[PDB]
Order: structure tokens, then C-alpha cells, then sequence
């Protein structure tokens, strides 16, 4: 994946609404695609302050930073220069559900990030919008092949002021927009995750994240 | 928990129905609760051969052996010698769901399950009904303190004879029937889980399971 250096500055654009609340938000940030870390710096532009947790947004703002270990192939960096899209749904124990629909394209070097974001019925008093969250538990994704591309699964937990969880889970679809001889398929693998905040400033309308990301395959010893 | 030896016996009586055919299965087994390993060697003694894959009942089949790392409590050891009980909904992807309830209890120095399993609405004429499964990969399961008990959400992967894979996830209840202010609870952790087969014969009338599993915090660094 020669277009993917040892160092990766992102760009991101999302746009959307949660329970009828329209946004915006902007990104920038930098990472290590290859050492799986990586850092944004986030801006909502409209909208803000938003009127519901910010943590419900979080897996919205980056696949292409994830070290592979274990000779798993890179589905996500072989897919350049065309790059690749992504789809989700996640949906929270509660009742609310998140929709989020992205494109990652690369120019002049620089990784771009389109989103869309659709969340609808998170109760009008309950924790998301009551802003009652304190940020994400680590997890692990499963992936494997699927319909026309990588299918993702997760479950993550959001921790509650009060100590408690606020169980999710979602489905990802990730498609190439590469042609598909030119990919070497990888097999069922994890990747095992986290998703640290790093600072927030003026009610969540700036916000600071990083992640570390690393594929592998089940841990156990033989 | 010095009721629990470094080694410790089961025996399991499990009863019930998917969609609609009734079976039993008996077991016997041994592990080592500390080290989070077992083995149980399992009959279907009643409805075998199963008109249906062996593999949506292996969840069902033990939660005293899970080795505890970096000092995790331990909610299942610390139940004896009165046990705990667990309860469980699993939802496959292509329809189906499969229930079941279990107590876990001690009975001269014998640790001893009691399960009843009610699985429905599995398609017909798809691979769990036409046993075309071929066992579970690895995953992990997230723990953490719930009202009356400690709740598990988990997700797994079922390998598809001819490639592929159907996911399932599913939520358990874990109940102790001890007082609980004889509990040191533990917070959020995962417990990492492997399933494996060591033999099996005639239409997996009799089956031989193998479970590693270790609980542990998130293994990122920072």
C-alpha cells in the first residue's frame, strides 16, 4: 500500500441529525496507519452545542489506521487509491439507533472522510439525551467476508454517570471501491480496539479523540 | 472459594425442544477452575440423532472455570457453596433464536447443571436445521454488574460448511443464591472464551467439548 505512508493526515466532513437535531462537524487529525493510532481534532460547525451525548458519535469519525499482526491482509489500505465506503447501524438498549453512511477517498495525499449521520428515537429523557455519558469500554471487532466486501460486528458499552452501562451494538459493511482481483482477501479476524477522549472544550463543540487499533486473531494459547 | 478444588468433576442433565423436537443430553466432565480449562464428554440420549446442529448447544453446556486475571473478583466461585443459576436469549441471523435456563449447583464435592433449552423458529431448510455448521470461532464476553446479578452480552461467529459464516449474539443473566453482602463484586471486564471439539461420533450423538477461557481487562496499551 505504497500511498499509505508511516505518517497519514485525515479530513473530515458529517453532517446530519439525532432525534430531528440537525448538524455539522469538521475534522482534522493525523496518524500512524501502521502502528494503528491515530488523532483527530473535531469541530461541530453547526448546531452546536449539540443537544445529546457526543459519545453516540464517536465510531463515526477511520479504518485505515489499524496495525496488522499475524500476516492478516489490510482490506482497508489495499483498497487505495480508490479507497473504500462504509455502513452502519448501531443500535442502543434503550431504544435509540444511530445510522451512519461514509466515504474514504485519498487526495493529494491527504485521507478524506464523507459522513452522513441518521439517529433516530433516543428516548427524549434517557442518557443519551440527557447527556449522561462518560465515554466507551474497549471492544473488539469481529470481521470476516461477506456480500461484496468485509462485514463487521460489534457490541461496546457506554459508561453512565452513576457507574452503570448503556449496552450498543452495530453491523458494518465496508465495500472497495477497488476492483476485486486486486484485493487478497483476509479471513475471519479481530481487531481489537480503544477509543480514548482526549479533551472537550465550550460543551463538546471541540473535541479531541484518538484510537488504537490492532488486528489479530483469537489470543488464547494453543 | 476453597469449596472449589484445583480440580473439580461436573455432571449435567439438559432437557428441551428445538422448533418443536424434543431431546435430552447427559454429560460428564472435569476441569481445572483456576486455570479456566475443561473438558465435558456429552450424549444425546433422548431425540438424537438431533434433527438440528449440535453447535447451537454448546454455550449451554460453565462458568466456575474461567481463570481470573489481574485481580478480577470472582462472582461464580464466590456463589458456592449455594451456586448461582444463568439465563440466556441467543439470536441467529437468519432467523431462530435458542433460550435457555440453567442452575448451577454443588452436590458432594460435584459441581452439577440442570439446563431446559427452547430454541424456535429456526428456517427450515437452513443451516442450522440442515446441520451444516462447523463449530464457532473465538470471541469475548463483556461483564459487568446488573440489577439482581452480573449481565454478559456477547457475539459469536458459526462457520457454514462451504465458507461463510451466520453471527449470532446474545444476552445472559448470571444470579447468585448467595446473599449478597457475602459478595465481592467485580466491575467491567471481559472474560476471552474458546470452544474446540476433541472427538465427536455418530451424527454428534456424543460429543467431546474443550473450553479455555480467561478473564481479563482490555489488553491495549494506555
Amino acid at each position: 500500500s505504497e500511498l499509505i505512508k508511516e505518517n497519514m493526515h485525515m479530513k473530515l466532513y458529517m453532517e446530519g441529525t439525532v432525534n430531528n437535531h440537525h448538524f455539522k462537524c469538521t475534522s482534522e487529525g493525523e496518524g500512524k496507519p501502521y502502528e494503528g493510532t491515530q488523532t483527530m481534532k473535531i469541530k461541530v460547525v453547526e448546531g452546536g452545542p449539540l443537544p445529546f451525548a457526543f459519545d453516540i458519535l464517536a465510531t463515526s469519525f477511520s479504518k485505515t489506521f489499524i496495525n496488522h499482526t499475524q500476516g492478516i491482509p489490510d482490506f482497508f489500505k489495499q483498497s487505495f487509491p480508490e479507497g473504500f465506503t462504509w455502513e452502519r447501524i448501531t443500535t442502543y438498549e434503550d431504544g435509540g439507533v444511530l445510522t451512519a453512511t461514509q466515504d474514504t477517498s485519498l487526495q493529494n495525499g491527504c485521507i478524506i472522510y464523507n459522513v452522513k449521520i441518521n439517529g433516530v428515537n433516543f428516548p427524549s429523557n434517557g442518557s443519551v439525551m440527557q447527556k449522561k455519558t462518560l465515554g466507551w469500554e474497549a471492544n473488539t471487532e469481529m470481521l470476516y467476508p461477506a456480500d461484496g466486501g468485509l462485514r463487521g460486528h460489534s457490541q461496546m458499552a457506554l459508561k453512565l454517570v452513576g457507574g452503570g452501562y448503556l449496552h450498543c451494538s452495530f453491523k458494518t459493511t465496508y465495500r472497495s471501491k477497488k476492483p476485486a482481483k486486486n484485493l487478497k482477501m483476509p479471513g475471519f479476524h479481530f481487531v481489537d480496539h480503544r477509543l480514548e477522549r482526549i479533551k472537550e472544550a465550550d460543551k463538546e463543540t471541540y473535541v479531541e479523540q484518538h484510537e488504537m487499533a490492532v488486528a489479530k486473531y483469537c489470543d488464547l494459547p494453543s
